[PDB]
């Protein structure tokens, strides 16, 4: 992943005056505060491609806070793949939760603490999704992957252009110890920043909805169709050290496992 500026990429769409710039937009802070959050969006709408960014969240007391970084469609029965990060009380880790819409339902949740402070240095949050597979990735580490499984009746963001948001907002109901732990406002703003900005992927308009060097890019390409055994040990280590909470393995909510799963080596 290449380093450009915020504005190559990119446009603020609510409250401006709380997204700040620094390094001609080489880096950015999103504020937080009881009366509003912010958000951005890609200015291009995206279908397949590799989309990171470097992210450093909210220090401190950071309860009752959702940062997001996501894609998704525009239309009803809506495709989207998320990243959230939910703060804590000080000293208390974070969690990042992900998800992913196919034909507007979700409830595919994921939950994992990290091998490491996230609110102390920059690191990459990464979404490599082609027609095989997607992929989260927590700087070179896999901690997710979604397989293309429409050969068993399985939905998978395939035709659907996307654009990226983020975003930080508080979410009091459910972020911080399932709703307990509320937002301490005297402690605000609550600051998330950005860096990097990197968008390689397949141009594809709302409108036209299609992209002319589709199956040609280099995530198309063969060594792309699956993950190798070194990045499979990593990953089934992030489930079995860093989970605690998987969408695949619960069978209270999921009495027949998600078709995906095997596929996935979420099981
Ligand atoms: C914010 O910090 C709190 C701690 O202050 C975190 O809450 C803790 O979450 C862990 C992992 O879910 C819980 O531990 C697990 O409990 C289950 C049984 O309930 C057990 O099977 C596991 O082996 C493990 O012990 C822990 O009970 C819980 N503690 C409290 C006080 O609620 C929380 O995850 C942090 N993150 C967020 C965003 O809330």
């Amino acid at each position: 992943p290449v380093d450009v500026a915020f504005g190559r990429n990119y446009v603020p769409t609510w409250a401006f005056d709380h997204i700040k710039y620094f390094n001609g937009g080489n880096e950015i802070q999103l504020h937080l505060d009881k009366y509003t959050g912010t958000g951005f969006q890609s200015k291009g709408s995206y279908l397949f491609g590799h989309f990171s960014m470097q992210m450093k969240l909210v220090p401190g007391d950071s309860a009752g806070t959702v940062t997001a970084f996501y894609l998704s469609s525009q239309n009803s029965e809506h495709d989207e793949i998320d990243f959230e990060f939910l703060g804590n009380r000080t000293g208390q880790p974070y969690i990042l939760q992900t998800n992913v819409f196919t034909g507007g339902k979700g409830d595919r949740e994921q939950r994992i603490y990290l091998w490491f402070d996230p609110t102390k240095e920059f690191h990459y949050y990464s979404v490599l999704w082609n027609m095989y597979m997607i992929v989260f990735l927590v700087d070179d580490v896999p901690i997710r992957v979604f397989k293309n499984c429409k050969d068993l009746g399985v939905k998978f963001p395939f035709n659907q252009p996307m654009k990226i948001y983020s975003s930080l907002w508080n979410a009091d109901d459910w972020a911080t110890r399932g709703g307990l732990e509320k937002t301490d406002w005297s402690k605000a703003p609550f600051i998330a920043s950005y860096r990097s900005f990197h968008i390689d992927g397949c141009e594809a308009s709302v409108e036209a909805k299609f992209c002319a060097t589709q199956g040609a890019r280099w995530w198309d390409q063969k060594e792309f169709q699956d993950l190798d055994a070194f990045q499979y040990r990593r990953l089934s280590w992030v489930r079995q050290k860093y989970t605690i909470y998987n969408y695949c393995t619960d069978r209270s909510r999921y009495p027949s496992m998600p078709p995906e799963c095997k596929r996935d080596r979420d099981i």
